[PDB]
RNA sequence: AAAAAA
RNA sequence: AAAAAAAA
RNA sequence: UUUUUU
RNA sequence: UUUUUUUU
RNA sequence: AAAAAAAAAAA
RNA sequence: UUUUUU
RNA sequence: AAAAAAAA
RNA sequence: AAAAAAAAA
RNA sequence: AAAAAAAAA
RNA sequence: UUUUUUUU
RNA sequence: AAAAAAAAAAA
RNA sequence: UUUUUUUU
RNA sequence: UUUUU
RNA sequence: UUUUUU
């Protein structure tokens, strides 16, 4: 309600951290080929395009996908996700298909707490299969 | 009361022949592929909106829709980057379509602490889209 | 706290829009008057860039109020009459208000019933004004459309 | 109660009006022929027989009609009313018939608020049709 | 509500009255000479400027007076009222004075129910006195 | 309920009206050119196609308009409306745009009670603009 | 209750019907001979005088009859109604007599919902008998 | 905007004021200007509720 | 609460 | 209690 | 209680 | 309350 | 027990 | 409440 | 909540 | 009914 | 989303 | 609600 | 809260 | 039992 | 109440 | 309830 500056009765110097962690929802795309699985690299989350180039590690919480280009002729779009982990890759293929040809396909998977460790740029996140030549992704992750 | 009735008016009131006006102004802009276009504040001053008599305006929010179809195989999309005289933003508020035949849409609100006047020479925001036009509806206050 | 930065709006379908909306206003303007002579106030005085209304061509008047704008003749108390005029039939009322102090304005006004609130164009007239003061200040509450 | 004059403590000069408005029901008769409609002119309402000769406009609210003379032999009286408006005449025929030959026939119609604009002497109110030679009208209106 | 005409199921022809009564506040002025009383004539109430030229009798209820022009130099406005009755004039002088030389003087008097009989043009209502050359009155009356 | 005809103890002859009013929603289409407004005629409402050829006037209440044909390539349908009145034309351009190129565009406007007078065939309702060569109208009105 | 037009945010194209049904009370008169029964044809309900010339069928609910002309000398008016149906004519003679020679004779009958089918112009509704040469009818029906 | 106030008594002052919303309450230096004033009287008295800092 | 219909 | 005729 | 409007 | 119906 | 009828001049 | 009456 | 300037 | 601005008016 | 901001009674 | 105080 | 005094013209 | 940036 | 959530 | 007064 004050229109003017005021005096803060500051005390002892507080605990500081010039490089906190930040929880994010990173949107990026990946080019997919027909019948070929594409390994999504973690390194794609580290970029000045997301303000995250200052990080080297990230704990992924959940992954969501969307077909980014139209599907072949006569077909309905589809996208699949196989979760990948350093301690052991999964064989799940969380799939989603569009019920309208003109509409995107989508799917996502959540990572359980016991599997939410850090990952670096060299590591992979999951395999993406699709009949569309491009898939949009949105990863909910904790940079640190 | 089906007939005129007398009014017991009193002293002469405080008057103002040129008041303010809260408005939602719809106008379109042309956008080029892979290029950002600065939305000029001047577009809000026009006889088409009854706002030619104004020279300044306080923008409150900005919403955007793609106005033409997207490139073949692509889904529409539109981004908005707020711009201020005291410092431009780097936010890219993006919305995308989920049906190729449908518009993409997104918008942003200006916080009270940044709601200062802007004149015709100023710019509201940068617009990016894969669509050759974008329809903007800006909720603002003319003064 | 309130927001200190820009925030995203999860807009959706393109809304119904209107670039030339209506506007409810209270317009102030004066009219010169002559002694013992009425003056038909033109509706075209409400349309003007001095009121931001030059873009309108019709208007619905709701009420009319009037104040003498200049002093009265020597030894006289100000006064002002209003006779409503309507295209379907002018009125014969003479709503009159007088001043009780020579140095003070005279005032009066009238309300238009809902059934008589149709559009009026510049060529039309609102009401006649009589007064011993040479100029009268009007404040008209009207809906431009 | 008071039996003598008493001093009123008047103050400022009030808002006055020498020519005020008036709500009225005007009784008058119109002359009607067989099979021929008669347009009731609004000018019939302004007259020193009603104290209304000082008005040039009037807002009609409702119209009531009664036959005024005996019907043709072997017939029961009747009367019709077709509202007329400067913005567009109406085609209704609000009719009323007597159930006794010796009794008047009556009918009427109300004008809705959205159609209650002024009218001048040169205007018409409604068409009257009857098998009686004369008709009696009572028009509720607000002179101004 | 209603946007179109609607029928009225009228019955027998009602009692009517084309020349009814009217309760009014009639504003008018009178010229007054210094030191001389002016008998206000009832005829002033009958006039087409008031819509009452169709009446020939009136019952007065109350009379209020205001000075219409400025007072003499150095003096505060004043005005008196002496009621007059055909049955017997009264010797009251209901006097109101102004407290600002620039402001009107005002006063009035009420007529008791027992002294509320008609009056005709030839009659008078009251004597007015004032140091101002004109007096504006507002008489509340029932024309009949 | 009853399986056979029953007697009605009818009384005096009632009030009747062989030509009553009628509240309707009238659908019709108009041709519109590119960049050119089209004044929609009130006469379109009177017609044997709507059972309203017996009416000569109509009190319009609201207007709703949809695009009837596809829009130009790459564009989304739109339709504007400018209310027109005999007492004064409006400058409002109530617009409605589609968000799916395959979907109609729609918009309407309500007429306020104080503007719900009648209109005749000669009169016009509103100006229609659109990028589609044909517009569908649905006018909620009261025929009288 | 505004004072000026507002925008309606219309939606999809609604279901429409340019030629809806109509519930009506159609008044008309039928000429009758003494001692002879007159069949009332249904086609009399279709006519531009009733705004129904666009209907080819109708469902009749009730019938009411009033003698339209005076009776013979020394007699009291009367009227008889005999319902007629395509699936089988009735033999009821619903009758009503005046208790005052100068007063109409009235009677009507209700059609039960199991016998409320459509009737075309060539069909007949009921036979009429009376000692008056004409008879006024008011039929409550549903035009479709 | 032209917030205007007139007097109903010739011998009386004419008055009018305007409030500045929160989103437009920033600092102003000497060179700057507050508002334009138009009056038929040759002088005008101002009372400005401000916050020096 | 609007119009037509015991 | 619905339907029919009657019925203070 | 029904039908158009809503 | 004369004639008909109404899930046993 | 919020404990009888008014009007005229001065609170 | 003072005070002048039916 | 007392005091100061402001303040519907 | 979580992290990164604050843990006390 | 069911209360408020601007102009008006 | 801008500047001061008020028993820890 | 069954939420202030009447009369004149039109319900 | 204050609220504000970003999170499925 | 018009405009704007 | 509309509306015209003390
Ligand atoms: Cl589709
Ligand atoms: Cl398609
Ligand atoms: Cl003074
Ligand atoms: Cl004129
Ligand atoms: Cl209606
Ligand atoms: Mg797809
Ligand atoms: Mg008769
Ligand atoms: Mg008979």
């Amino acid at each position: 309600n004050s229109n003017v500056v005021t005096m803060i009765r500051a005390g002892s110097y507080p605990k500081v951290n010039p490089t906190p962690t930040w929880v994010r929802a990173i949107p990026f795309e990946v080019s997919v080929q027909s019948g070929i699985a594409f390994k999504v690299p973690v390194g794609s989350l580290f970029s000045a395009n997301f303000r995250t180039d200052s990080f080297t590690s990230v704990t992924v919480m959940s992954v969501r996908a969307w077909t980014q280009l139209t599907p072949p002729v006569n077909e309905y779009s589809f996208v699949r996700l196989k979760p990948l982990f350093k301690t052991g890759d999964s064989t799940e293929e969380f799939e989603g298909r569009a019920s309208n040809i003109n509409t995107r396909a989508s799917v996502g998977y959540r990572i359980p707490t016991n599997l939410r460790q850090n990952t670096v740029a060299a590591d992979n996140v999951c395999e993406v299969r699709s009949n569309c030549r491009q898939v949009a992704l949105v990863i909910s992750c904790c940079f640190n």
